[PDB]
């Protein structure tokens, strides 16, 4: 079924956790139609600066994810940074996330497929669709089975990402594919108005999921604040999205 | 409002090509009475890469084969401008003057067009940022121009490559109706891709866009232009239907500028 | 022997002219390593906006550029924007420059190879530096002997160009090679800060010659003025460029 | 200031040939002794496109391999890391830790190097503007970094291919020394041009860097990696000198930052 990945971007407390997991656990209810898979980071391993809100580390982070799946019942992803994570994330990770600035890393692709979990693979902003190919070859040989590759943009010129939907068609040739619907309209080092218009594209064209960041407060968010969707929104636009699949879908080309 | 579909064959390779799939939008223009159809060719391809390649046969040519298309037809017409003296001349035929994307800042072209009375569709060039055609349509509404399209048909992404960016469309909304090319967004400079025709164009409508500019032709592979992108004349209903059905659904979503 | 292409980048008045030649007249006789060759646009037909400053018209331009050429003895260029330019032009024009959104109008180009005159077609910021091959063909076919092809940056994301030096060996394949220094940092839709830097990049790579547009007081310019270089300070660059191109071209590659 | 090459194979295929490239680096850094030479090789390609490429013998092979290369010649040396734990062990054998333009945000990895007291260079990933730079800087400084380096080695262009743009160097250069990376700057990423390696360098140094990093290989076209792009040894010193002449020449007109 119709993948959705929603979260807060990163877990800024794992109260934040439980009240967007409420709103995903509803939707989860009234949307049979759609596998909701909880995303937050425990850490934000990448930020611009040093001063930035990076998170309350690895253990809070797994616990705090550990408690929105034992109080709803929701599959999880988070991602990892370095090797060593993929073990004690796994407890708890049904999806292990694999950040797009380290989709080339050979050792925390393995390890991450060595959990025997799912992976799914940030897109970098440096690879092109094809490029893909040896990314899920690396995760095959070492034993991932469900791999995922989630398109979030590539660097055009300096400080803004462009979305080729090209890349949906190509890489479903040796992968299921998700479109982030958040990080593709950030502007590195964005513009809400655009995540709606280019996650109807992205259904139109044709994929297996959607990954999208919501938070109660975005404006208060310490991550990702001028991208992450208000949680009272994101009913509307699943509701859109499954809308615009059901009739588009007659006509999504095969393989 | 109406949605608009511009189609036909890439250049005015005879006459009889011209009726040929004249002939066809005139059946797709009876059973789809919802859209507004405007046959495209050009008389002339000013910009080919090789000194070697098709040109076409001449203005005159050209305006009179169209001319036959909308008086047989009841078809309204588009075609293409490459300098200020062939305005006028074309403006006897065409509703829709076209402004080639690599002269979308040629002032007098423009202002050649918009003194026409005619509608003008600005193909935005392959150079120009999305907010940078706000100056377009400002030239042609000085220049008396009062039905104004802009034409999203990519942007230079490396060499011999362009990207579509969708951010496009609702940014060139705030100043101008929308078309986007289907055909020439999938091309490859001086390097096309036809399996990606008809996702993208599927993209476009979910976004949300007053039209689509579509060549099509016969037969793709005998194209004397953009043989590698060129529709197939029998594929076009299909695809047409397919806008229609997934504009209907989405448009509740489309945002208001 | 090296070319400088130099002078205002608009025909601001023949006045105008006259300075800035006079001060190329000088360098002329400094630098007799150097061939000078006037530039002046009698007309900006691609301004952005429609109230922005365009020229007094090709009678007034081809008149006071007539004017440099019989004070001064200096070539001149100037370029062209549609067909029945090109032979009134061609009257001063030792060299038509064909603009950079117009490198693929046919007809302009034939228009100015048909003049015997020498031909420097502006590469457009979508062009490949392999497209050039093409460029090239269609003035010899048009009967053009003396062919230039200028680099003049690339489409590099929105609003910026980006010099790829690889384009000045592909091109030299098949053309003498120029460098407009003034154009490759100008922002579409600059910062003189890099016109030296990139101008002594281009020499050293190696080129045939180097475009620079200059004026008395740059801030007054109605017309690049954010990068066209004081006048003043013309002599030393030129100088430089000597200077690197007399160590550098120890190696420059064979064709 | 004493100008920097940091040259060797790209990755440490064998002791041996380790040794090979060091006897003719230590040559060189007798001939030019206005140049601080530094030895590089990765002990570890840990991001291979494919994963049936060759990755290296591991990290206690590697830092074995350049301490005898240092033990030989007396020359300083660097290698890259990549995860947070190899800093420890490298900083004992590497002068100048070297981050990967991939890993150029990751922030652990940035502090590990950073807390050794080794320099830092950082590859400039190639998703990053030229003004990004100044916050990795700043993180470095915050781990206690007190001598850093930034390297230019292209730019993503389109797809499979770099461009690079030398705005880049006085920009950088506003807060650390820069480095050329005439090496990678040329290679198509998943697609190398040895062609443009010697006239971008030219480039470099004309607009003035501190330095510039060459992977050398006494035959390329056997390389385990980068083996179109690494250059063939014999051809170093002659590479080396003109960069130093036109450096000299250049000089007077590098602007003051």
């Amino acid at each position: 079924k119709f993948l959705v990945i929603a979260g807060p971007n990163a877990i800024e407390s794992e109260e934040l956790l439980l009240k967007v997991g409420e709103e995903i656990k509803r939707l989860s209810e009234k949307f049979k139609e759609v596998e909701f898979v909880f995303k937050s980071s425990f850490d934000k391993a990448n930020r611009s600066s040093i001063h930035s809100f990076r998170g309350h580390g690895l253990e809070y982070g797994v616990k705090a994810l550990r408690k929105v799946k034992e109080e709803f019942g929701l599959k999880i992803t988070t991602d990892i940074h370095e090797s060593w994570q993929a073990e004690p994330v796994a407890e708890v990770a049904d999806i292990i996330q694999i950040p797009a600035f380290l989709c080339r890393q050979t050792d925390l692709l393995l390890a991450a497929a060595k959990t025997g979990r799912a992976v799914n693979v940030k897109k970098g902003q440096f690879l092109a669709p094809w490029d893909t190919k040896n990314v899920v070859e690396k995760l095959k040989f070492g034993g991932a089975k469900e791999i995922y590759l989630t398109e979030r943009g590539t660097t055009f010129g300096y400080n803004n990402l462009v979305v080729d939907f090209r890349s949906l068609p190509i890489m479903k040739q040796w992968a299921k594919v998700i479109y982030d619907a958040t990080h593709s309209v950030q502007l590195p080092g964005g513009m809400r108005e655009f995540i709606f218009p280019l996650i109807r594209a992205a259904v139109a064209v044709g994929c297996d999921g959607v990954f999208m960041e919501t938070h109660p407060e975005p404006e208060k968010a310490l991550s990702d604040a001028s991208t992450q969707l208000p949680l009272s929104q994101l009913e509307g636009i699943i509701e859109a999205i499954l809308e615009i699949r059901e009739v588009a879908s007659k006509y999504y080309e095969t393989i």
